[PDB]
């Protein structure tokens, strides 16, 4: 049920904000939400209880219960051999696949009497102003009423959010929204394409498919260039995504393979998912990255714990009575490198969110000494 999906997300968020975290937001209406996100999660976290539909989902809150699913973004899907969830993969399932568009998924969701749109993680991002924008502009009118009507009935419209100003790697000439696809927000469950591609209202704004009869399109799209790739959806509904190695390419940054600082950094963006894919079939790199990633969260985990954990316990403390507790925590850990960033968090931090910031920029030049044994 809809408490039982809320109550393994809050179980989720109890580890710590480096993997599923949620935060709160009122709209301009005034009504509450609740959104439940990540930045960090190894295979063994998404392994966890409704882990994968930590992305994005959102609850109109009352307090601390829930009232409704008021946005159910896609769950969390990976590239093809990126983890044990697309190894071994039948590529004869394939359905059919669709473009996959390069900018930010906003999410629809009903605000009182209107139709709005919702980031990743939030519903006042610039890409989430701009969305609802858009959906305000009288050349759209017909698509908002579909879209209300569709919200009204418990569906949440999934679109990929693109710009010249909202660049990540390609570059698109004008500011839209693409239509991804339609999820049920109480099961989950997706409208089929054609069932969405039926609409001749919808229709212009939908993603492109390509129909599958072999996967030639796979190796054809990894040699691709000025295209991110495709996103395959297979007869169970599931997904997986294949992107170029071009596209990684420029989105990793440098040479991730040849130097641990951009390897890290990699990491630290977030992208070293599509890296480790790039080179499943250089198995050496591919667990080295791994290595990386294992050496980084473990870091963030331990880190994270001991800046906070000193702070709180400390923070009423006078200064130096602080500072000594904050030599002794960073001292006694072989972690003499945060003693800065918590003489800093006795002033605060405007949100454990700065704190995680400085936190990766601060490991970024104490780097070598945490390169994971081997390498
Ligand atoms: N046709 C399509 N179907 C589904 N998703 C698509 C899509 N084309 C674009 N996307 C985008 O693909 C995104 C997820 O794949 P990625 O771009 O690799 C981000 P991620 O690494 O999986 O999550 P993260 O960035 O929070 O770590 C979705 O959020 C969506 O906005
Ligand atoms: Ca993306
Ligand atoms: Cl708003
Ligand atoms: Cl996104
Ligand atoms: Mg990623």
């Amino acid at each position: 049920s809809m408490q039982e999906l809320f109550n393994n997300l809050m179980e989720l968020c109890k580890d710590s904000q480096r993997k599923f975290f949620y935060s709160d937001d009122v709209s301009a209406s005034g009504r509450t939400y609740r959104i439940f996100s990540y930045n960090y999660a190894s295979y063994s976290d998404w392994l966890l209880p409704d882990a994968l539909e930590c992305r994005g989902i959102m609850f109109e809150m009352d307090g601390e219960k829930p009232v409704r699913i008021a946005s159910r973004p896609m769950e969390k899907f990976f590239n093809l051999n990126e983890n044990p969830f697309t190894m071994n993969i039948d590529l004869n399932d394939v359905d059919y696949i669709l473009t996959k568009e390069d900018g930010s998924l906003v999410s629809t969701y009903l605000d009182g009497d209107e139709i709005l749109f919702k980031s990743k993680g939030s519903i006042k991002s610039e890409q989430a102003l701009m969305a609802n924008g858009i959906l305000m502009n009288i050349n759209h009118h017909r698509l908002r009423d579909r879209l209300k009507e569709l919200a009204e009935d418990g569906f949440t419209a999934n679109f990929e959010f693109v710009a010249p100003t909202n660049r990540i790697v390609l570059a698109y000439q004008e500011m839209k929204i693409i239509l991804l696809n339609v999820r049920e927000n109480e099961t989950g469950e997706y409208i089929s394409y054609d069932d969405i591609y039926k609409d001749a209202t919808l229709r212009p704004y939908l993603v492109e498919r390509y129909e599958i009869d072999s996967p030639k399109w796979i190796e054809e799209a990894k040699n691709a260039e000025n295209i991110e790739g495709y996103v395959a959806v297979m007869k169970d509904g599931s997904h997986f995504k294949i992107k170029s190695d071009w596209y990684v390419s420029l989105h990793s940054t440098k040479s991730s393979l040849d130097n641990p600082e951009k390897l890290f950094k990699t990491i630290i963006d977030g992208a070293s998912d599509d890296l480790k894919a790039m080179y499943a079939d250089d198995e050496y790199s591919y667990r080295k990255i791994e290595a990386f990633e294992t050496t980084y969260l473990k870091y963030l985990d331990r880190a994270l714990f001991l800046v906070l954990d000193c702070h709180n316990k400390h923070c009423g403390k006078d200064r130096k009575t602080y500072a000594m507790e904050a030599q002794g925590v960073a001292k006694g850990a072989g972690m003499d490198h945060l003693f800065g960033i918590i003489m800093s968090l006795y002033q605060g931090y405007d949100s454990q969110e700065k704190v995680m910031c400085e936190i990766e920029q601060n490991f970024l030049k104490n780097y070598k000494k945490f390169i994971p044994e081997g390498y």
